[PDB]
């Protein structure tokens, strides 16, 4: 690849009618079509000395008896700009030579237009490492000879800005980094493969439901590139006893090929691809990652954000795309700062089989500094089958119990899993989880329109506190029955909107919704009080109600007070009707619980159409303490005279025996 | 045009002050500011033959007596490889000279950098047919002129995946075909025309809403390009009575122009537009078509993924673009199996004149193979004036096909309409639309946030089976109330959730909801309850109830039996302010029904301010059947004696007639 | 500062055995790889003169004694169409040398083979100005250099359809017009910023709250482009005081760095961003602004869709992307129609601070013609933090001077702001806006999924009539009470659906909702009987109800009046607990109002488990008009006689008085 030429340096100047040297010749150097001898057209002219200076020089210059440029007798290399009109003159004022374009004179004239013509790009088909074809490039880079690499390469990209596209296959095992790229690059169309050929296990049926059993999962396990995911540490905690029963050497497996842009600033990429690959950026501040089309995933998370070193980092986005597989979390981001901003956050993801999560906000003190999110943005993200809550979105989980946290606000200021994040949450979708599907904790949020449904775990593990929740709906949640209900909570939050039961009714222990230290309206369904626990439940704005009770023979409404008991009423009022069905009548009975038993007090109105409400009447003597409002008569019997009898209260508050009746 | 320059490419040294050549001398040169003498500072030295042969020299080249470099007695042309240090020195051994740095580029081989150097990429003006083109690309291929077509042109990309960019026309009638394209292959702002004006079709009002005649849809017949569509077989259905009236060849009509795709992986079409214009893969697994130009429709299809032949349909997405127009269904998906993954479906689109639907999966068989689909998301589709089904989500048709489906779960193994779809529907919208704007027959979906308004044409036919369904919003469907049921689903389903009633559309004050199977919750809007039949509406989980009455002098809460009477209620509680409003005294009224009559039979407490309880009681002699409850007493009159009887059910089971009032 | 070499162009030709001038010599020149000395083999040659004319010279050229070419005794530079072989033979005839190809490739036939293979592209650098780039571009414009360009300077491009990817920063001060862009046309990555840093205004402080007082506004000034924002004219009536606490220089200035297309059809401008940016679209159809990269906005609007050149617009969309601190509207819209696709959209944009509005529609005449806006399109969008309205979908408009609007349709024959337009809305939000989270007016509209939550502003307010919206959600809004209220309709609409008060609902203080005219339904939470204030509020579709009691002593079925009363009962069942709570034995009394007091009047069932209905009589004589319904019965006390008589209504009729119990 030999490019430069062994040609003759410091130039000879020679007379145009004989074969001798210009000596004492005066040299002008001007601008391009103009005549240098007038010093208003000269350009500067350099000298390069043997340290780089460049030291301008007067416009005349020498030549000398051998034919080149003398300073002061001694010879010097003079540089100038690339365009120039050179005039020769001998020392009698004689015109030796006049070049009016001396980039005119080049062999190759085609050359000129031919590099202003076209556009820039270099192929690495032609070059043996990426590295020749990363310094050769000055616009575009085209990959089409697929490039094996192992642990350890990297390509630096010379501060120059490029759109790096990719059409062929990368492969190898490790780690490649991508550094000094500029401001506002793309890179389209990774493949990410590796070598050997690691051994993923299959935990799900050929029905897709979840399969619970390690012995099961230990059966299925294969060596693959795609259908299973290597076990994980959560997974240990999801699927006890399988780490004994997997063989040793499936167990903390580090075959990963991965692509890391290490502190690059504005990359997006672009349709990112490869099966059991890694994409991670770090300290990357406002690079995204623009539909990536399923690519499986492997060790490392698929998504990566990590910006534990160096500054604070903002403006990473994962926009729309889709990702399947992956032992971890397929987006997993770490210690973002959205600002005042709300930058950073995810839009449009799909997830499919993420290790832990669709996404992951890493929550608590990871590694020798803070993980926590602030202020991203999270919107029209799906998250279909993972292993744990598909949207974690807390920050203070269970581990920092020290009052302290590093690099931030301590529990003193702000209290464990209450805090300002300030996430925006929307319109996000879980469905077949078989862990827990929803983690999130902090204060001052507002989340909104969650969808979670078909969960084998509880669909919602919520730990906030003083959050409001605006048209929730975790349906058909929780049902395998790992847990008693379908939601979690542990912090107050005033829910308002929110569905529930499912085709397959809770039965873990009749209590579908629990959230006794926290106030939820809107619930909706038939599900029993007993199977409720609030801190409020007050649909407090109601207009004109009416009741419609299809398929019961009685229309039923109950009003309960959990204070005396819960599957049981203080009153319910049923409407039966008076004979047999259509009769155009019906009785209104109205009872209260005496004696831990409903039904048995009750008073009827029109009872078997008789006009009249009834009157019940003390089965003893009335007593004194029995009645005690003033202006009231209470009704009792004697079975020794067979007559009514009234013990009436006065509005003065006398208590006087009267006869109501006689016999 | 000056293209070549004459100039002498033998380079000639010569002497430092004196015009003499450098008689035999050698010449070495080394690396930048170093002293080239030593071995360990020389950088390789090629000779360049007049092919481009490269062949390596020793260091010390020698000099001629004409001052050029030789090797065996020619002369040769040295090439390095980076900037060099040169050093001359006379065949005494004196030092001519010495430059620290020197760079001289080769003015030759320019072709060679040039290929390196450039982008790849076709040009139409210079081919004559595409398949010229086709076998001369390499990397890209550009559509600069405008291309006619026949239908049928076959092309072939021989397996090189390209990027197919688009400037210009694809007119003509019929196919393009597009065979062997490697992965990741893309096509980008292509646009087709077809050649021939049609016979097009005005079916909607300039001033909303569409024509339910059959004088003036003919009476608005104009030959367009937009603004009307073609007649399809299924139009007369929709307008009684075309099909003797329109051209003969309109009808049947060809007049179409299709980019068709044909067995390849991984192809992506972006900003595609068209007039009269389809796209329709074939046997197609992997690829997607993001956004579009909003194309007009043709006879087929607008976005039409077929995949009867071979493996099953996967990977096949529709994300983002509009659609304009269309005789038949805008995204079409024939025969696609998501798998476990659960690729394929639509994320994003947006529907107008959908002629059969904004996206319908083509039910039963069709030629020897059924057209079922498996695991098809449908998420933030808008859909306005869609002429037929808004989503026809279905796999089975209402005519029974053959028996025990082949490739599907078998009728003995799953009934008609039973099937397990495993779908995922969420975010959705509706317009306008005279066809049913939403359909689908399954067993166990799980359908989420649907949203139904303003349509000619009837809300829901829901033909599913104890599935969950959430938020469907019906506002002012079936304009002028073409048949009956808004929402109907056959199935035992839990539609948890919903809204019902615009300003003012049931059918006519008839009955929406024909669901009398399904148990329902959550339901709210202004919808009576003679007009909802639904299984069990039972919304339990409620709490202290508030109503609060406005443009009502009183207060009521209702609970009715509606097989007593579905205009009539069995029991109610009113307060009624007694006299005039603003007295701060209002009295509580339990009231029953009694010969179908309301307000019939009550109790009243504090009526017409009376402080006391006024209860009613038997007008002739009260029988023992009326009264039913042991110690308990019914009061009566007796007309004979003019007083007061009760008739008192003691405790004991007895009955005792006493006087309870008599002066 | 200096690149190439001071080197003598003109060729000298010497022997190649001594040092001597090929004196008075022959140079032929001939095909490639053949013997240029046949007349045959000989190509054309031409002397290429100082100001470029060509002169056609025969073939043997002369070398005079110095060694240079010369035809009319004069030196001459010779150049060749094509390639050349060259032969140098000296006065006697021997052949000096030789050379088969001197550049090593025909550049005649490369021309053509290089034209048909590689990309078209052209260059910034290559150029002085962008005209005349744009007038030798052909299908690339690559913006490798800033460019520093003034306000209102014009490039054209004759209509050659282009891909401009900018690719470097473009500066400059005003509006820079761009014409002539055939369809297909496109921007990307495009960035907008002028010289001079205006003064801003930073009305926000840390603690996620905003400046109202002026003084607090004047004291955050900075000499900035982001944090802050530009004070305009709207600011001094938003901010009470600003008007003179402001120097002089802080107010009347216009600083906008815009790249404005003028008449052109389907452009879009892809990844655009900028700071203190601007982007005015005029006279364009079927453009759209494809993601974004949060470009902070200047004095102008930042997206101005605008179309006041020509007829009215169509199709002019936002897809995706984000946007940051801007002086006035987000995006504007001037003049644009629908047609019946609703063409005109903003989708999935998350606007930031905008100065007025994330989006807003002009109304009146601008410029030249009328500036109203129909038929437009807004799914899924978001602006946080507004400081005006977060959207101004007011197309029927409310201008405060005459109603009736220029060559448009009355106000007085079209109620308060009527035009039936059908916008389409969906999932929007606004958080902490100091203006309105949504302003719109029409009739016939249908809005959807709306969640306006956590805003210092008020949550909405409406200017509609006759108009339907469902699951709506405003939550803690109007922390300032910025109006009266929270949500507000100025018609006569019919809101389907209301989920209200987060955590605060004003300070607490009255007239949350306002309905004067307006039918509401649907609504639950937290809200009040005295925060509530509507037209109408009846919600008859729902089905059985349960009353539910947690931490209570009582359960509570309560019916209240607002002619009676705003926070005291006008009845109710309630239900307490016998004795201490736990008995399992509860009672239950049906109570009403009696003095603007409750409880003073009831009946009292179970009470101390005396399984007995009490019956209150009036203390006095009662009266015949206190009781008057047939056959019932009035009890009372007689003081005289200290006894419990009873006013009996016969059922034909007629009173008489009895005694009811007395010994």
């Amino acid at each position: 690849t030999a490019n430069v030429v062994v040609s003759n340096p410091r130039p000879i100047f020679t007379e145009s009618r004989s074969f001798k040297a210009v000596a004492n010749g005066k040299i002008y150097i001007g601008q391009i079509d103009t005549d240098p001898v007038n010093p208003a057209n000269q350009i500067p002219v350099y000298i390069e000395n043997e340290d780089g200076s460049h030291v301008q020089i007067t416009q005349p210059l020498i030549i000398n008896a051998a034919g080149k440029i003398v300073y002061n007798g001694q010879l010097v290399k003079i540089v100038t700009v690339q365009g120039h009109s050179m005039a020769i003159y001998d020392a009698n004022g004689s015109q030796v030579d006049y070049i009016a374009n001396v980039l005119k004179y080049d062999p190759d004239q085609y050359s000129i237009e031919a590099d202003k013509k076209f556009k820039y790009s270099v192929k690495l088909s032609d070059y043996p490492t990426l590295q020749d074809a990363a310094s050769a490039a000055v616009d575009g880079l085209l990959i089409d000879r697929d490039y094996n690499f192992y642990g350890g390469e990297t390509v630096d990209f010379g501060g120059k800005v490029l759109t790096i596209e990719c059409k062929a296959k990368f492969i190898g095992d490790g780690n490649l980094i991508f550094t000094k790229l500029g401001k506002g690059s793309r890179i389209a169309g990774v493949f990410m493969e590796s070598t050997t050929t690691p051994w993923v296990i299959k935990p799900w049926t050929d029905d897709n439901q979840w399969l619970t059993d390690a012995a099961a999962v230990v059966a299925t396990l294969k060596q693959s590139k795609t259908d299973g995911y290597q076990p994980t540490v959560s997974d240990y905690v999801k699927f006890p006893g399988i780490e004994t029963l997997l063989p040793p050497n499936a167990k903390g497996q580090n075959i990963t090929s991965t692509l890391e842009i290490r502190e690059c600033i504005g990359v997006e990429v672009h349709r990112a691809s490869g099966l059991m690959a890694g994409f991670l950026f770090r300290g990357c501040h406002f690079c995204k990652m623009v539909d990536a089309n399923n690519p499986s995933g492997g060790k490392d998370g698929i998504i990566t954000f990590e910006n534990l070193s160096g500054d604070w980092g903002k403006g990473n986005y994962v926009i729309g795309g889709r990702t399947s597989y992956g032992s971890v979390s397929s987006a997993q981001f770490l210690r973002n700062n959205g600002g005042f901003e709300r930058d950073g956050g995810v839009i449009g993801f799909t997830s499919y089989r993420a290790g832990e999560s669709g996404v992951k906000t890493w929550q608590g003190t990871v590694g020798s500094t803070t993980s926590r999110n602030y202020n991203l943005q999270f919107r029209d993200s799906v998250v279909i089958y993972p292993v744990w809550d598909g949207f974690d979105l807390g920050a203070d989980t269970d581990m920092n119990p020290e009052l302290d946290r590093p690099g931030d606000y301590p529990i003193t200021q702000y209290p464990l899993h209450q805090l300002p994040l300030n996430h925006l949450i929307d319109n996000l979708l879980v469905r077949g989880a078989l862990g827990v599907g929803f983690g999130m904790d902090g204060k001052g949020m507002y989340v909104s329109n969650i969808t979670v449904e078909d969960c084998a775990g509880s669909g919602a593990y919520l730990l906030t506190h003083e959050s409001v929740f605006t048209n929730i709906a975790i349906i058909d949640t929780n049902t395998k029955d790992f847990q008693a209900n379908q939601i979690y909570i542990s912090g107050a939050c005033r829910v308002n909107g929110l569905r529930l039961i499912g085709i397959r009714s809770t039965d873990g222990q009749g209590l579908t919704i629990d959230a006794p230290n926290s106030t939820v309206s809107g619930i909706t369904g038939m599900v029993d009080p007993s199977r409720i626990n609030v801190a409020n439940l007050a649909e407090e704005g109601l207009g004109n109600i009416r009741a419609n009770s299809f398929g019961y023979d009685s229309a039923a409404i109950k009003l309960r007070i959990h204070k005396l008991s819960k599957t049981l009423d203080s009153g319910a009022l049923y409407s039966h009707i008076n004979g047999g069905a259509g009769s155009g009548s019906a009785y209104t009975q109205l009872t209260a619980i005496s004696g831990s038993t409903p039904d048995a007090v009750s008073l009827k109105v029109n009872h078997k159409d008789c006009r009249g409400a009834e009157i019940p009447f003390v089965p003893d003597i009335a007593s004194d303490d029995f009645i005690k409002d003033s202006s009231c008569f209470l009704p009792y019997w004697e079975n020794n005279s067979t007559s009514l009898k009234a013990l009436v209260k006065k509005p003065n508050g006398e208590l006087v025996r009267l006869t109501l009746a006689t016999l």
